[PDB]
C-alpha cells in the first residue's frame, strides 16, 4: 500500500491528478484504513474540480481521523465550491474547533456568511482572520 500511495504522491506533486487518483485507489484497495490515502484522493479530485468525489473521500478520511483540521477545512472548501454555504460553515467550524488560530479558516467562514448575505457575521469572522494576519 505504501509504494502505491507514494507513487500517487509523486504524481500529485507534479499536478498529474489523473495518475495520482489511479494510484491512491490501488493503495486503498489494499489498506482501506489509511486516513492519509483517503484525504489525498479527495485532494486530487478537488484539484480536478470534481467536488462530489472530494466530499465523498474527505468524509471517509474524517471517519478514520476526526482530529484532522486539514480534512475538515478542505471538506468545507468542497461544499463552498458547490454553493452549499451552510455545510461550508458546518465544517469550517470543526476546523476552527481543532485550530482556533487558523486565519484561513476564519476568512473562509467569513466568505461563507458573505455569500449568504449575512454581512455582519462575515465582518465578525474577517475581523478574527485579521486579528491573526493583519497583513492579509
Ligand atoms: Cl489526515
Ligand atoms: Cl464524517
Ligand atoms: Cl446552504
Ligand atoms: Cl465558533
Amino acid at each position: 500500500a505504501e509504494a502505491w500511495y507514494n507513487l500517487g504522491n509523486a504524481y500529485y506533486k507534479q499536478g498529474d491528478y489523473d495518475e495520482a487518483i489511479e494510484y491512491y485507489q490501488k493503495a486503498l484497495e489494499l489498506d482501506p484504513r489509511s486516513a492519509e490515502a483517503w484525504y489525498n484522493l479527495g485532494n486530487a479530485y478537488y484539484k480536478q474540480g470534481d467536488y462530489d468525489e472530494a466530499i465523498e473521500y474527505y468524509q471517509k478520511a474524517l471517519e478514520l481521523d476526526p482530529r484532522s483540521a486539514e480534512a475538515w477545512y478542505n471538506l468545507g472548501n468542497a461544499y463552498y465550491k458547490q454553493g452549499d454555504y451552510d455545510e461550508a460553515i458546518e465544517y469550517y467550524q470543526k476546523a476552527l474547533e481543532l485550530d482556533p488560530r487558523s486565519a484561513e479558516a476564519w476568512y473562509n467562514l467569513g466568505n461563507a456568511y458573505y455569500k449568504q448575505g449575512d454581512y455582519d457575521e462575515a465582518i465578525e469572522y474577517y475581523q478574527k482572520a485579521l486579528e491573526l494576519d493583519p497583513r492579509s
